[PDB]
């Protein structure tokens, strides 16, 4: 006779929490025992992700994020069921999962997003005397601060040039108002629009001096991974480290014997600070899935508070989740994360960028060489051909 069974897959690029998605999974075919999910996690699974799409082979739910050229292409194309009007994105904050609109309709919901700020150990703030920042000259004063106390005040991951988007994309948002702002001043600008006597390209190189100033950073530094550095704060070695919200997990692993604060980093007034980030356990419905509505009761099923409690509990993430109890303001992630899912928390950049790489690159070279128009042109490089 008849067997009802349907199983459908779910693509997960969230490697980090497959213990807890798969309790999850569970506890959804414990209440609906007709259903199986298969939890799919691959190596290089962007990359499979795109193979798949490509043959005609699409999960039928997808971890995508929804930031990336793959979901605005493929939501184009008609890869992705339009979300647009489903009851359970109602729970997502609001205007969150618009950010990623295409055509004006939703294709995935953002359950979690990252985040990026400034580590650092408030204890030794303590010790020291020392306050958050709240505009770039107190930061400058801060880094000098801890110089003169005989501490380190970074870890800088030189060897890892993607550690320094974030510090670097909030520059220019800090400088120019905002992120489309910054992409207006950087990718939606005419070509070679960029110069050294621009203010907004002097007030860039402020904010990136503060890594510059003498005795800032680490010894070594130059041939520093992101491991080294995560470790190097663990350890009290450094008193700050800019990174994302995705780095507390491993900080925390190393049993740092200090209790960890994060600030945003400050703009040039006060009230100006500003973050930046993107959905990270996001997830879209193939159009194309032969059992929509099982797909969409496992999307719905983790959109309900007590589901994504179980997520967030373990990853700490931000959640754009209605009903969530989220962490207070003594855990580490509570400054970076203060103005998340707000105006103050902009979607990352390369949003709108055909490739991100050599935006790392020519940032962290600035790091090491001081080189200002050396900046300039490899500015100009990257984005001159965004603009044709
Ligand atoms: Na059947």
């Amino acid at each position: 006779g008849p067997s009802s069974t349907v199983t459908i897959e779910y693509f997960n690029q969230k490697k980090e929490m497959t213990k807890t998605l798969e309790e999850i999974t569970r506890d959804f075919e414990k209440e609906n025992p007709k259903i199986k999910v298969k939890v799919v996690n691959v190596p290089n699974a962007g990359e499979v992700l795109k193979t798949r799409v490509l043959a005609g082979d699409v999960p039928d739910v997808v971890n995508i994020y929804p930031q990336s050229i793959e979901l605005q292409e493929w939501a184009k194309a008609g890869v992705f069921e339009d979300l647009s009007n489903k009851d359970y994105l109602k729970r997502v904050k609001n205007g969150y999962a618009e950010k990623y609109a295409v055509n004006e309709k939703v294709y995935n919901v953002p359950f979690t997003a990252n985040a990026y700020g400034i580590y650092y150990n408030k204890d030794k703030f303590e010790e020291l005397g020392l306050k958050v920042p709240e505009t770039w000259d107190e930061f400058e004063q801060l880094v000098k601060d801890i110089v003169a106390k005989g501490q380190t005040p970074f870890g800088i991951a030189g060897a890892d040039a993607w550690t320094l988007n974030g510090y670097n994309q909030l520059a220019f948002a800090t400088a120019t108002g905002g992120g489309k702002e910054a992409n207006q001043y950087l990718r939606y600008s005419q070509p070679n629009a960029i110069k050294l006597s621009d203010p907004i390209m002097k007030d860039d190189i402020k904010v990136m001096d503060i890594l510059r100033i003498n005795g800032s950073k680490q010894k070594n530094w130059e041939g520093a991974g992101y491991t080294d550095v995560i470790g190097a704060f663990a350890r009290g070695d450094v008193l700050m480290t800019p990174n994302g919200s995705w780095a507390i997990t491993a900080i925390n692993e190393q049993k740092p014997n200090f209790k960890i604060g994060t600030f945003m980093i400050p703009g040039k007034e006060k009230g100006q600070s500003l973050t930046v980030g993107a959905g990270d356990l996001a997830w879209s419905i193939s159009a194309t899935t032969k059992h929509p509505k099982e797909a969409n009761a496992f999307v719905e099923y983790m959109t309900r508070p007590e589901v994504m409690q179980k997520y967030y509990d373990v990853d700490g993430s931000p959640t754009a989740i209605e009903g969530v109890k989220q962490a207070g303001e003594d855990s580490p992630l509570a400054g970076m994360t203060e103005y998340a899912f707000t105006d103050r928390h902009l979607v990352w950049l390369q949003q709108y960028w055909t490739s991100e790489a050599d935006f790392h690159t020519l940032t962290m070279n600035y790091v090491l060489t001081g080189d200002k128009q050396g900046m300039v042109n490899d500015l100009n490089a990257f984005f001159n051909p965004m603009k044709m």
